[PDB]
């Protein structure tokens, strides 16, 4: 019975093929068939690339013994090679030209998921080349996915030696019949085959898969579309910075080039972009996931005016200050949305670009309190049902996983009316004591929130809707200013509050506003429809923020 | 009596002026004298730069009415603008040429060291064009050596307003009377002086030093060259990767751009790096400082295998697929200097660029037992003594503050002799109960050694020294190798243990290696001469490692 599958790289989990390239090489420049691919095995096992493969050698070093193994190939041939021909250029194309063979991917992701052990097994060698960083990016995002990684050059061991199927079956803790093998070479299949594994010689990928699906008894074609990568907490890079001697803030960390600080809504984390923080880091972005303050890891003081915009975005500028950051993109859903508006319209120098999910922005009215302009919408009751200190605490921390599971729901699942709360008497007075489960969560997940809310509570969260009064002074000072910085709105076409129709005069103020638009999605955004937010903020990032 | 110093910015702690550029202008185009200054200063406080300066509209917002009022002016003075006129073009030129002026951020720190309280005041705009992040960069650098930035826009107050000199002396919880208030504008001063605070009309910074120097008694002028700025750890944003169940990596993070990971020494931390954090960050860099396995908050197992090279490396790899970096540039002091070396070797597609301060690049000699190889060379006699488990740790653990002023001194002052330690039974058998404390520390900086080993004390570092067997059979695997990755070997003339001369057969295994060299330098190369480090260091990032 199966419980490992071992992908080979070249040729099996990245196409095209380097290998492939000395004969379209060969074809390209029309020298004998099989020239360039003979110098390239030239010596076998005693062979200046066997040397390269068990990591004897750099790639640097290996280009001109292979030069000099071409030019023998050659001669033997009675042919020449032409005045301009670079191996480094033949490797630096071929390399370059690699990609992640994604539906390869996609079933070892399937198998692992439902409980395999997965493994690369590559012939492969120490890369030195001034282009390496190009290769190190693609097996940092391929190894990630699987259990264990066996490269040659580590191991000092090469396909089709014995020693390193030995060594593969001990680090996979399983005996040989419990093992799936695919490779594109039939040399190195046989001995896998040889030890009782089975083999799958692959040629193209979906015979390949419909022979893995065959064996395994496992769905790997036709699939529906998965879910994109998550974060597991413990794997995660987190930081810590105090901003001030009570207060601290705590992120989640990945990837490198620009800044992008994400900030959450009520009652969330950091991990409510665990479906955006991987997508957005393999897309060239320095990720910084942020607990707000109140939440989660970070500090939650008591005090209602430690919540109101004016201290939250200080501390926000005071964060990019202590971390030496000039400059991030703000990207906010729900009261991380508002914050990310106020820090464009406060500290655009700070401010590379900003995008908000579903929170429109909406200029104070220095006509009319802002109490008033929230009883004026009946969506917005739950806001009223906010402000008593103490209320809301008690029914949102009475029991916390009916608290996640009541919110967070799709938007065809809604077990919460937004109406009349505070005549209700709360928010779950027609709620179920044991909601069920929601299809855009597992029971892990709420756990996750859970645990995370159990630290500070809903104190510091509820505070965020307790300064009206000061957030709106504070708002009506920026009255005569404009957003004129890269921006983008993400509308939600189900979210009951947020209305996508509430951002319609937004280019009032943001003349140069960039939009975006979910269908069939409600309030949790990221979680809703993580597939479509990715494409939107990565689209929008290489765009207009650099 | 004096206790606080007030600086403006432009035209005080920023040069050239912004100010300057109309009338550079005027003169450059041959336009009636005063126009451009007349048309920026039109309706006073009516008018459209005081709006900007009050924060009520934004620096793009400002560009169209500047414009406006500059046809107005041209028009009453009977001229004409050229075709191509543009205050976009003209302020863009202007931001990006003014710089910090380097001698009166200097005073400011020196009034600071002695004890003052230092702001900077200054009537500024909302910065919000696309060049915005020059002008961010210069006020980060900036603020972070003052203990309070005032900014016209954010306070909505202006300079010569009263309100704001009064909003000045409560931010500073001081009296006029202790107050120099320094600025460039004769009408900016009045009211500073009119409440009887002391000020400086800034024309020539000299003058204005020799004046703030006899009012203040302290000297700031021809003073000795400072220190490079050093790292407050309670502001650093701290990092914390898992990157094996029982081992966790801690982290000090600094700037953005390429990543800079810092390996200290034995017995270190990542604040030796403390004078590099900073400047390498200012230079354009992410610099991330690690705390070494066995050290400060890094996890600190008990296991002598655990700290082999082979594992050190590994996790240093996964350190950096958990932060999401396909590369980082590495530098090395001491043990951390070995390990960089190590992870070129093992691992260039991982390493961005190399650089060792005092460690060289020596091959394993297959044909002699590392201890046989340790045993040849009388300074390496220290390491012998490391070997024997608890013999070390207890007289470095018998007082902590006694261990790091003995070891921390510079060339001069060495307190120990590296000569026959086995044989005299220690490493402070000859050395003070009470040892002087070097001029290259403060009492501050040695607690901080001492309250970091306190928590795993002297185990996990001395087990670096532990793997000698197996270090060298897992270094003679690389034996076939070359270093071809970018490469730097800085050498200090005064460490009598890892001499300069140990570095000289380095081309031969490494043959586009760079080098630097640090005269008058002991051992403790980082803290010994931080300016030549940190020069060194830049010049070799910005040339080698993009
Ligand atoms: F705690 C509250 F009040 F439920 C809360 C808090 C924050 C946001 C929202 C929200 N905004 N838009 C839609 C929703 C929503 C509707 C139905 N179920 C859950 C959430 C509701
Ligand atoms: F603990 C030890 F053994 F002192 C130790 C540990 C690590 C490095 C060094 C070292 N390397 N080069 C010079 C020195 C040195 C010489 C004189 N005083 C202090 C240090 C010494």
């Amino acid at each position: 019975t199966l419980r490992a599958a071992v992908f080979d790289l070249d040729g099996v989990l990245a196409l095209p093929a380097v290998f492939g390239v000395l004969g379209r090489t060969e074809e390209a420049l029309a020298l004998p068939r099989g020239l360039l691919n003979d110098a390239f095995q030239k010596g076998g096992p005693e062979g200046a690339t066997t040397r390269l493969m068990k990591g004897e050698i750099t790639l640097s070093q290996w280009i001109p013994l292979m030069e000099e193994n071409c030019r023998k190939c050659s001669e033997t041939a009675k042919v020449c090679l032409p005045k301009n021909f670079s191996i480094k250029e033949i490797f630096d194309k071929a390399i370059s030209a690699r990609k992640i063979n994604r539906p390869m991917l996609q079933a070892a992701l399937m198998l692992r998921k439902k409980g395999f052990t997965t493994a690369i097994l590559t012939n492969t060698w120490l890369d030195d080349r001034a282009e390496r960083d190009g290769l190190a990016q693609l097996m940092c995002e391929l190894k990630m996915h699987f259990d264990f990684l066996i490269e040659s050059c580590q191991v000092g061991m090469v396909k089709p030696e014995p020693q390193i199927y030995k060594f593969l079956l001990d680090t996979l803790k399983a005996s040989p019949s419990e093992v799936v093998f695919l490779d594109d070479i039939g040399a190195n299949l046989k001995p896998a085959r040889d030890l009782g594994m089975v083999t799958i010689l692959v040629q193209d990928t979906d015979t390949a898969l419909k022979e893995l699906e065959k064996v395994t008894g496992i769905q790997l074609l036709n699939t529906p579309a998965p879910l994109p990568t998550s974060c597991n907490p413990s794997d995660m890079s987190h930081g810590y910075v105090t901003v001030k001697p009570r207060v601290r803030l705590h992120f989640v960390e990945l990837g490198s080039g620009p800044a992008v600080c994400l900030c959450h809504g009520f009652p969330e984390s950091w991990y409510s972009w665990r479906y955006q923080i991987p997508a957005l880091a393999q897309a060239g972005y320095r990720v910084l996931a942020m607990d707000m303050k109140g939440y989660g890891e970070s500090s939650a003081p008591p005090e209602i005016e430690e919540y109101c915009m004016e201290v939250l975005c200080k501390e926000m500028v005071t964060f990019l200050d202590k971390l030496g950051l000039s400059q991030a993109v703000f990207i906010g859903h729900d009261w991380g949305g508002m914050l990310v508006w106020y820090m464009a319209l406060f500290y655009p120098e700070r401010v590379r670009a900003v995008a908000s999910l579903n929170t429109p922005f909406i200029p104070a009215n220095p006509n009319m309190s802002p109490l008033e302009s929230i009883k004026a919408n009946p969506v917005f009751d739950y806001q009223l049902y906010f402000q008593e200190p103490g209320v809301a605490e008690a029914e949102l921390e009475q029991n916390l996983s009916r608290t996640f599971k009541s919110l967070f729901r799709a938007s065809d699942e809604s077990v919460l009316s937004m109406h009349k709360v505070c005549e209700a008497g709360g928010l779950f007075v027609n709620s179920p004591e044991e909601p069920s489960l929601s299809r855009m969560v597992t029971e892990e997940e709420i756990q996750f929130y859970v645990q995370q809310f159990k630290k500070s509570g809903f104190r510091g969260p509820l505070n965020w809707y307790r300064n009206m009064e000061r957030n709106w002074k504070w708002a009506c000072k920026s009255l005569g200013r404009k957003i004129l910085i890269p921006a983008l709105m993400v509308t939600a076409e189900k979210d009951f509050v947020l209305v996508p129709q509430m951002s319609q005069h937004m280019e009032d103020w943001i003349p140069h506003l960039k939009r975006g638009h979910i269908e069939d999605c409600g309030h949790w955004t990221q979680m809703d429809k993580p597939t479509e937010v990715n494409q939107i903020l990565i689209k929008w990032l290489d765009s207009d923020a650099r």
